[PDB]
RNA sequence: AAAUUGAAGAGUUUGAUCAUGGCUCAGAUUGAACGCUGGCGGCAGGCCUAACACAUGCAAGUCGAACGGUAACAGGAAGAA
């Protein structure tokens, strides 16, 4: 019962002796809401299937995030080929304050408070890409507490 | 007790892509102006330009418990109706 929420759709070209070949891509994210996101990209000649070929690879390729009762444990930052991301953890209530690719991501992950900002190039790809680095990256306190071979004192 | 709890992107170079890079937009704000329109009230604001020139009226008077006084109006007054 994960969400699945389709991103992007863009129509690419491939020229060939007869004209041009239009094709089509969508990038879509899935997450079930408490840690888990996933993000699929898929070509093809058509609009529905390109869709159902990024949900399927999206529902593979599936991380984990160190979640801390629905928002970041600290400040990260994710970066991609031309886009470079920045995400804070917020107080409950404020809401996912980020761009369209990053809501998505952050939503579908289960981040509920979050202070984001896209920085460089807002590519949906790069962008959804920076997003899945910096929350894999980020890590919890029982992680770097049994990391240093010392308690959790530090949370 | 409280008195920093705060950060969104989009369009456009290409047959298509990523990057770079500028232009434009979505938000607030104003001593505002113009166009169309216009019921009431409360609170505020109202020459940003020619420190250009000014008709007219007012915007700095007051004290008789400082003084000599009595010109005006109100009285007291002696004497002539």
């Amino acid at each position: 019962e994960l969400q699945e929420k389709l991103i992007a759709v863009n129509r690419v070209s491939k020229t060939v002796k007869g004209g041009r070949i239009f094709s089509f891509t969508a990038l879509t994210v899935v997450g079930d809401g408490n840690g888990r996101v996933g993000f699929g990209y898929g070509k093809a000649r058509e609009v529905p299937a390109a869709i159902q070929k990024a949900m399927e690879k999206a529902r593979r390729n599936m991380i984990n995030v160190a979640l801390n009762n629905g928002t970041l444990q600290h400040p990260v930052k994710g970066v991609h080929t031309g886009s470079r991301v920045f995400m804070q953890p917020a107080s409950e209530g404020t809401g996912i304050i980020a761009g369209g690719a990053m809501r998505a991501v952050l939503e579908v992950a289960g981040v509920h408070n979050v202070l984001a900002k896209a920085y460089g190039s807002t590519n949906p790809i790069n962008v959804v890409r920076a997003t899945i680095d910096g929350l894999e990256n980020m890590n919890s306190p029982e992680m770097v507490a049994a990391k240093r071979g010392k308690s959790v004192e530090e949370i």
